[PDB]
């Protein structure tokens, strides 16, 4: 079969769990689109309701910051009438506002100003559908796909820039505060059988060194790459290449979402990670089975500086095998970050800058994870997967 009628493999991954998923493959001949602007995507996607199996070839760049009439859509085509980037600074110092939450004429400008750029940004992908791009050249840039539904198949895409116009202030997160933005390049709200393959993942002509810093914060326009929610579960994520970005990838959204417990089921293989810096992936609650994944950087980068790779959350019960970490100077117990509730991990085979460590055992975590992986194709040797990760990861590698 060619690329948009071929299905994950029937061992690959907990996305082949129970159904499988095989996203559009059973599509016939006028159910099969070719797209090439965001008009054309919108209308090949449909709505909810359009749960026929689907194939969607994208063809070229797909800008979607784009009117009806496909004008390019700025900062000042989004903004509130009432909405003034230096009035909102003015009125959320820190030193006149504190540390409370913003709230008042600016904030709630600033909010219908999101709210407009999020009409045009954000996508549904409904139930057995299948998008792939065609050739070498595919992107998708400033979008946001959102997959809520079952059995969904993406591959061969270059997503860019999922750029938020409007970020929030909150002084209460973390020590100093932050700025946050909404859009990822993919969000898995509830959904469940998803494959995301040979995919790329970057913060395109507008990475984070490009952006100032107000109060002392980077004034960050981005969100997540890849992030799951909400009992998102059976999803298999392969041979991507994410790099230029700050948070990857959140699987498991907060500590108080019990009904996560029994979900989250994820596996990450083969994929590439360079230049990223932190949350790849942070785990709550979940199953999953991180194996032949390539992680390199620098601490001392003056764009996108390592942190950590995996983030041991509450009751996360990550399972690694034969990963390779290239961070000259890291030492074994920073290779992760772990979390109030996070007590286990189990990892074996794992490479930092050439020799194996045990990043478990290193802090003080337990091995016992109570589960063992049953659905997965064959484990590369730790010493073969840089080789095999940077040759075969990301889009444009098939077609
Ligand atoms: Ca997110």
């Amino acid at each position: 079969a060619d690329l948009g009628h071929q299905t994950l493999g029937s061992n690959d991954g907990w996305g082949a769990y129970s159904t499988g998923t095989t996203g559009g493959s059973k599509a016939s001949s006028s159910n099969v689109y070719t797209v090439s602007n965001r008009n054309q995507l919108v209308s090949a996607l449909g709505k909810e309701t359009n749960t026929t199996p689907k194939i969607i070839y994208i063809k070229g760049t797909i800008d979607m910051n784009v009117d009806d009439n496909l004008k390019p859509l700025g900062l000042n085509d989004y903004k509130d009438p009432e909405y003034d980037l230096d009035k909102y600074l003015k009125a959320y110092d820190p030193s006149t506002w504190g540390k409370k939450e913003p709230s008042g004429t600016q904030e709630e400008a600033r909010a219908r100003s999101q709210k407009n750029q999020k009409a045009r940004v954000m996508v549904d992908i409904p139930a057995n559908t299948t998008i792939v791009g065609s050739g070498t050249n595919a992107k998708v840039v400033g979008g946001n796909f959102q997959i809520k539904s079952d059995n969904v198949i993406i591959r061969n895409i270059e997503f860019q820039d999922a750029y938020d116009y409007f970020p929030q202030w909150d002084p209460t997160d973390g020590s100093s505060g932050n700025w946050n933005s909404q859009y990822d390049n993919i969000t898995i709200n509830g959904g469940t059988h998803i494959w995301i393959d040979h995919c790329t993942f970057n913060d395109g002509s507008r990475p984070d060194s490009t952006s100032p810093k107000y109060y002392g914060r980077k004034y960050q326009h981005h969100d997540g790459q890849t992030d799951a929610s909400n009992g998102a579960n059976y999803i298999t994520m392969s041979y991507n290449y994410y790099h230029d970005h700050d948070k990857s990838s959140i699987f498991g959204s907060s500590d108080s979402k019990t009904s996560d417990d029994g979900k989250l089921k994820i596996t990450l293989h083969h994929n590439r990670y360079k230049n990223i810096v932190q949350k790849a992936p942070r785990v709550r609650f979940g199953q999953v089975h991180v194996y032949n994944n390539y992680y390199e950087g620098s601490t001392s980068s003056s764009s996108y500086p390592f942190s950590y790779a995996w983030g041991i959350g509450k009751s996360s019960k990550i399972y690694a095998q034969n990963n390779v970490i290239d961070v000259p100077g890291l030492s074994a117990a920073k290779t992760i970050s772990v979390f109030s509730g996070g007590t286990a991990l189990y990892d074996s085979g794992t490479l930092l800058n050439g020799t194996q460590i045990n990043a478990s055992a290193a802090n003080g975590l337990s091995s016992s994870v109570g589960w063992t992986p049953s659905l997965h194709g064959s484990i590369d040797a730790s010493a073969n997967v840089k080789s095999n990760v940077i040759n075969q990861a990301g889009a444009g590698k098939l077609n």
